[PDB]
């Protein structure tokens, strides 16, 4: 048998909320199951058509037994459906995507729902198994353990960008510059409602008090340009580039797509919204994570047939603004097609969700017939990449 | 292009610790180094060939940034070699080799390395984020909170299988004489010489001390057959039926699998163990696991218009007597056919290595032509099956 | 029979008393004792080199670092030839402290003495157990629960003691509540007043970044709702309970200090006395009837000196409970009128360690020339310690 | 003038063995270690139980022990309900703090007899976690023996840190320090084997169930050692020039000791033969870092105060904290070190630290000659140190 053609019908998300903020009651399955529920209403399909399900989710500590089994009953989808939990890191969200992408292109199943979720307000402490040691012990923070920390460089993911700002010579001045661009276009795009079909919104209710609405993301009101050329560089004190603001922060969200195959979308009477057209992963040396899109970027364009002109936008995410840079240094693009709507930087990085988000906001964002291509960094060296055209 | 047809060409795994016991001291990724690095020297190729690896891991706290990407760099493989690390609950190990022969098939990658690693002694306790409340503070087990306890019921997997003994009228002296069956088996098998090809040995190193060779698997000699009949109910203390005799036991390994495709196989002049025919996920009522594998395996066997009757070897993952006895009960299979050498009663059950070893276990047992079998239950209602035959 | 020197108070000095993680809540116990301590000193009159020795009552002493009482006399610019020790009598331990010191200086061992306590609740810390953790998890326990609010041989709060004195001199909801109300009321009336004006002295709260906070007045008295307060939950019985929330003391921070001397000492340095130490006992009963306590520790002190409850001009009955202050009144059957007059414990809140010498302080303040002061308070345990002062 | 005291006289000085860290006391908490040694020392004593009054025990590490620890040893030994308890805290002073207090109540004429010691069980010191949120990054959980027994709060450092500066100050070397700490394991095993705490330590059975009786009679850590090994330890305190060692330090462990106390006219009443007299007593303290010589001081204060000579005392009882400790002690006051620890002490017995400053008092009791002068010094974490003389009767 020959390969499955592969749609997205839909493609939905919760806000994100900032680190202890208006989202940090919920637990991340439980904004894992607000996205699925809304990415189905959204396909308009029967719930029992969903056959399979893959989350991404990089710090399931904590969580429960089966996270993505948790978000999709506590969506109403059937007993049935079969569930996995994905950890790829950064690129969690993206490679369920991917995953599944490929189930449905062997035929295994033919509709599934992919994507990612993280409650980084609810990632706990750890203490070690055994005899506790005399003069005491620190228990550590997951979020710094396993989200944040090369294992190999023994240094956070930000000091491993100071690496790349130095071999590429990119300047604390132009990372700044770069993020308060995604601030501005984050509060832009909010402004013009381009989130109108893309994000659902949250009721957080609490006994005994008010019910609290959330309806936009949080975190990129959280600025002040005057301040940013005078934040301390936390990552490095001599020469250092990276800083609190020009750096993505710690978030909770999660984002939801249903995928097809263009035989299930005819059956269903269902107009899917872009074709995946294809994707690839890259690794590079674990400190050099920064630069792993590009390479990743350029398999799929070199499978494709098509040239970086060929692209209409670009999701680089925005990990740190020193990623974005180097890669439209490197590939040498456009930057007004990098980024158009925010990210990361301002929008916030719930981790295992932001893979997800990017392919769902080129969904939503590209016009018909045009090529969209996300990428996204990953910790160990990894990236995954995609490219989708609007249908 | 057309789908690709997979192949098992090595399949290698570490002896099964014991709790707190021989291989208690390594890391879950040292365990799937080990592993690993196993499976190619006996695939006969090149580290450089293994395009891709995915492990199974259920229990990640604090194993540090991307578990399967610290078992690939700790045996060498090249820092180009995208890793995913995978949670299905206790099908993880097996998830993993079926959702890295889909990519092969669609021809994404030609050779790749998938298997499960998990240190179940290692696993650490949680701290919730946030503040102390007045009174206390609670510091919860990973093992018992995202391994063992069922999210929907609020009970731990011993008390599910309890309720399938109900149903299915599965009594305590069935149970117990299946697990004394396990022990003896195990132990035949060990005797017998059977593990020769398919298990290697870990040296464990301890600055100032003398090396420690481990050469076979702890869990099978910890047993009093006398004392079977009179241990406690633990799960539920009167009129129960589950016990620790009779259960799976908390353990330490990894396991890995070389896979490739057919044309990548004969490219490399390798000789391929078995074929991957056919593998499926099914899910059920969460408190219903142990019956899953049933649903699964009734898949595989349909989608290929195979009868029970052409299955030579069964392994069916013994995550108690309770769902081997449910499992043979209603497929009314030869029990003379099933977990011939074993299983994880007697032998432990690392939980999300245990998925890869059973498979790994056929294409090493199977005589040429034979068709062998694998399901495992998991956590949440769910199971994989998968459908090998040898070569 | 011995002769002894003649002790005196020369000043009687406090923080004011803050709520459970409220507005002291960042000031470590020795730092509440190092600001009563200069504070006592500056009071009296006398330069700090004249203190010879320093006691301080101090419950919860974990994860506070070595020496507490050091800790506070240094951290008040003490010398470094200040020997100090660190007192827990439970809950009396800021009178016990008061108490010994007077018998330093009763041998003529010292001349000059500080003596008080001090708690910071607030601060107390968790445990965990050495060893190894157990399969399963565990839970680290709370030290206010577990050193200061437990009994031991119960193995039940001291609230649920209580509720056993009540049960036995039929002391029900309706009249502690009341009393409670009462002692709110007397609080928000001395506050008002200015009754506090030479007793409190206030402490700043500095924090980098933030405007400083100027705390000059107790804080508990004012977390209260009179129409809520009949229609709160019993918390220590939930089965014919009478004690809650409201009517019982609460966790609270703080610290008093006391300086104390001979009488030749103090004609010596030239200062006027406020009152002589005239006597002090203390009493144990069974351990889950510590409100009882009370009564024989003071009765024990009148028969000392020859006195009847008459002759006495105001009582301080520490107000551990609402309950207590009750049990006291009623057994000894003395004047309500003339007991915690300007309020106490349950509304004032019960930084443990310190409270035995608040009340102590607040006599030497409130009498007038002349007049007997008598000052109890029950401990954990089954205890309790009391002490007759009189004016000067 | 002065005043006119009570007579204060020990009539008994009882304690258990001491155990080793986590070993063979380990499983028993200070205030039932406490429990034995009070029902030792009136047994010993030959009174009623009813007749103690009052009870002070020292105990430096109370953190998780349950509410009112004196209270619960007291109640424990089975002691009347009616018996007040106050549990002291002067560091490493506060066994013998303990004594001087409840000497200072009977003197006063507060009470005719009353039980004086210390407690303390190392072994079961809990670990802290802060009240509050739990900070971005980890949360400490920090060992209270270290915390709260060991650390110095101004300087930063460990009580073997600051003997170091000590042992600088007055050029006392490794070699002096390792040969005291020899000394001292010789002393030890010389007087366990000789039967000289016959009288002094009553042996405590352990009881596990399933397990058979574990019967303690004799003091754990001084067949802990090899002289071999003594010189070739590291100096753990210090990376340059250091010469402290776990070897010439004092260990952790578990102990208690109490002492019966009464007035002259008590020990008469009671038709009880009184063992030593309580002398006097005093308190110093210099510099934190100087510990170490505090107790030059206050054995100073003592002896000014009664007008004796140094040369006037039989028996000298300087704690052994550090052997660094001793033997600046024995510099600065010039006196005969045959004279000083005879029978072992904490650096090869061990240093329960609530209970180490009654242990002293309670051994110059028992091995003083009649009419013979015993002085009895122990130096405390924050730069303190209590002295105390008695006299054989
Ligand atoms: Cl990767
Ligand atoms: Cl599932
Ligand atoms: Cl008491
Ligand atoms: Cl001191
Ligand atoms: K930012
Ligand atoms: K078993
Ligand atoms: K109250
Ligand atoms: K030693």
């Amino acid at each position: 048998p020959t390969l499955k053609e592969v749609v997205i019908v839909s493609a939905t998300r919760t806000p994100i909320g900032s680190f202890l903020g208006s989202l940090s009651l919920l637990p991340a399955t439980k904004l894992g199951s607000i996205a699925i529920q809304g990415a189905i209403e959204k396909a308009g399909i029967p719930k029992e058509e969903v056959k399979e399900a893959y989350m991404g989710n990089v710090l399931q500590g904590g969580e429960g037994q089966a996270p993505t089994r948790q978000a999709v009953l506590g969506a109403g989808l059937p007993i049935s459906t079969p569930c996995t939990t994905i950890n790829k890191v950064c690129a969690s969200g993206m490679k369920a995507i991917m995953m599944a992408s490929q189930s449905l292109m062997c035929g295994h199943q033919d509709v599934m729902v992919a994507g990612g979720m993280e409650s980084m307000s609810n990632v706990p402490y750890v203490m070690n198994r055994g005899s506790t040691p005399y003069g005491g012990v620190k228990l550590e923070d997951l979020i710094v353990k396993d989200g944040l920390t090369d294992v190999y460089n023994k240094i956070h993911m930000g000091s491993c960008a100071e690496n790349t700002a130095k071999k590429l010579n990119i300047a604390r001045n132009e990372q700044d510059a770069y993020a308060i661009n995604s601030y501005t276009r984050s509060k832009a795009a909010w402004e013009a409602g381009k989130f109108g079909n893309e994000v659902i919104p949250v009721t957080v209710t609490v006994k005994g008090q008010p019910d609290v609405v959330v309806k936009e993301d949080e975190e990129y009101k959280r600025v002040d340009f005057s301040k940013v050329p005078k934040l301390k560089t936390v990552f490095q004190k001599e020469n250092g580039t990276v800083t609190a603001a020009n750096a993505s922060t710690l978030n909770d969200g999660a984002a939801a797509l249903v995928l097809m195959t263009a035989d299930a979308a005819k059956r269903l009477n269902v107009t899917p919204l872009a074709r995946i057209v294809a994707f690839a992963d890259a690794a590079v040396e674990p400190i050099d994570f920064p630069i792993a899109p590009v390479y990743a970027a350029s398999m799929v364009l070199k499978d494709v047939g098509l040239k970086k002109e060929d692209i209409a936008m670009w999701e680089v995410n925005e990990a740190f603004s020193l990623v974005v840079l180097a890669n439209i240094k490197m590939l040498e693009i456009d930057p007004q097609k990098v980024n158009i709507n925010g990210g990361a930087v301002s929008l916030g990085h719930p981790i295992g969700m932001s893979g997800a988000r990017i392919v769902g906001h080129l969904t939503h964002a590209l016009k018909q017939g045009e090529y969209g291509l996300a990428s996204i960094c990953n910790g160990g060296g990894g990236a995954s990449a995609m490219l989708i055209q609007k249908l």
